[PDB]
């Protein structure tokens, strides 16, 4: 009368362990209460299942390619001059998870109401984690769902749904969320003029898609190379250049930032 | 004695006359200005500027590098006149008057910017890439770039100064068109009865042109349910329903006027 317990994963080969009685002593195995050998004969038609015989004396139960329909208890009956020795061997199946249903890389605009799914399997059922791969580490509360009501141009970026269950690695998949957002001028500042020198205005913005920009001086369109200025745009900001400062030129300058979703202004005199 | 005054500012060369009647006299170089209350000059931008009666400073109004030089104060005295000279330096602010303007190149391609500035004295130009991943260039009107980078394009400054009021800055916009580059090929869960999705993304100068092709045939927007986005950077493929007939090898490709280029993920 002995108890054992042994844990492997689907698919790997598991040997349950029995030992014979010295000479004259045979062993039979079972499945609960269904016979697979006795001796050296099979009861099973399952191909998977044989006897590893390494000793004179071992008879310890081989099953190749374990399933978690194999769970359950295997029983080692030893025949002997007495009373037979039982050995008993819970076999527990495990399963590594996986991801098996994840929401898809997504683009939505700012403010909207966003929920993520990720749906994943394994034996123990795994633990379900969200997370944001930001500077800002902030673990999420577990769960398949990932609510973000108001989503703000800041939550944008990939998302982890991590799956795990102690068995093995866990699985991790992620998504990718792009947030549009009408353009937001983060800065505009001019530089000192010498008076028959040349000014600068840097205008500094930010928006999903890219913003295009214009600049004006009172709700006249001001254009590259006329009237003696060069604006050159770039990715994230846009540079105004007046070739000769005269007092002329005084008065307040406009920047403007404008993509498919808004526009937004900025005023600034020159120096 | 030395004084040192910008262009456009008025100067106050000092003069103090000893007490009694005692007369000055300012001269240039070696001509006469003023003697006394009588003037020699026919300068309208020369007077005498006198606070109180001992004061007998020479006032140049809107000076320019023409008036560099030596001038002599002159003032009678028991023995031989004192003298006090004072060396004018007539200072005049940087000024870019020609500057490279912005361009578009290829990669690998040899450039060199220019900037010319004057001033008084000469000033240093100095080159900057305004970039977070940039290394300063040696001063010189000249920024020369062998075998320019897709990195090195961006925001180029020259700036000229000289120490006199503030510098001049100035603004090149350089372009480096390289063929393009799939930096990344993902696809989502591959599931029957859910939508499918393939994200493509890529970087190109100019902006590449996305094109899907399924084991080798070409894809159009509305082929058989399908429906191919294009953006600027990316091309995302969505297959509305992910049926038995849409498993295989997907293949993205990015071309632009320099070249092309492709990346296949299966599905399932
Ligand atoms: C130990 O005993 C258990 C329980 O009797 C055996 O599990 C039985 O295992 C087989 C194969 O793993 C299961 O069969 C299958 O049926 C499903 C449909 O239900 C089918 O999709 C599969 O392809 C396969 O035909 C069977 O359901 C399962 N029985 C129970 C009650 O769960 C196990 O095989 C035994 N181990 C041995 C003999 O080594
Ligand atoms: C002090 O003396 C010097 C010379 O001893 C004076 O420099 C002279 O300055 C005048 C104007 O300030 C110059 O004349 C101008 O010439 C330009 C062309 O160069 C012309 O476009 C103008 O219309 C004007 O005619 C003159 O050339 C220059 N001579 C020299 C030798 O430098 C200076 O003006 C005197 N400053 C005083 C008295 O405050
Ligand atoms: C680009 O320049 C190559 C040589 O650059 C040379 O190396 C630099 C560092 C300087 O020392 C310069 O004086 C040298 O001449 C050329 O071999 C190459 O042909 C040039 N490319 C083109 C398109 O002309
Ligand atoms: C998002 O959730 C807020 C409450 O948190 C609700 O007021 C709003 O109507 C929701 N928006 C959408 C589009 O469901
Ligand atoms: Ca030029
Ligand atoms: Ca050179």
């Amino acid at each position: 009368a002995a108890v054992d317990n042994m844990m492997v994963r689907k698919g790997d080969t598991a040997v349950l362990r029995c030992y014979l009685e010295d000479g004259a002593s045979k062993g039979a195995w079972l499945n609960r209460s269904s016979i697979i050998f006795a001796g050296g004969d099979k009861w099973s038609v399952d191909p998977r299942v044989s006897i590893s015989t390494l000793n004179k004396r071992d008879y310890s139960l081989q099953i190749q390619n374990v399933d978690v329909t194999d769970d359950g208890p295997y029983t080692c009956s030893v025949q002997t001059q007495h009373t037979p020795r039982t050995m008993q061997v819970h076999l527990t199946v495990q399963v590594p998870p996986k991801i098996y249903d994840i929401s898809n890389d997504m683009t939505v605009n700012e403010g909207t109401n966003v929920t993520l799914t990720c749906l994943a399997t394994g034996k123990p059922e795994p633990s379900i984690s969200w997370r944001h791969i930001s500077p800002s580490a902030k673990p999420f509360e577990n769960g398949q769902y990932l609510d973000i009501y108001g989503i703000t141009r800041d939550q944008a970026g990939e998302y982890e749904c991590s799956a795990e269950n102690d068995v093995s690695f866990p699985d991790v998949r992620k998504v990718k969320v792009v947030v549009n957002f009408a353009p937001t001028i983060q800065e505009i500042k001019s530089g000192t003029v010498t008076p028959g020198r040349s000014g600068l205005i840097r205008c500094e913005g930010a928006g999903v898609p890219p913003p295009a920009f214009e600049w004006y001086k009172g709700e006249k369109k001001l254009f590259n190379g006329q009237q003696g200025i060069i604006i050159q745009n770039f990715s994230t900001r846009s540079i105004l250049t007046v070739t000769n400062v005269t007092q002329e030129h005084f008065g307040n300058y406009t920047c403007v930032a404008a993509n498919k979703l808004g526009t937004t202004n900025a005023s600034l005199p020159l120096n």
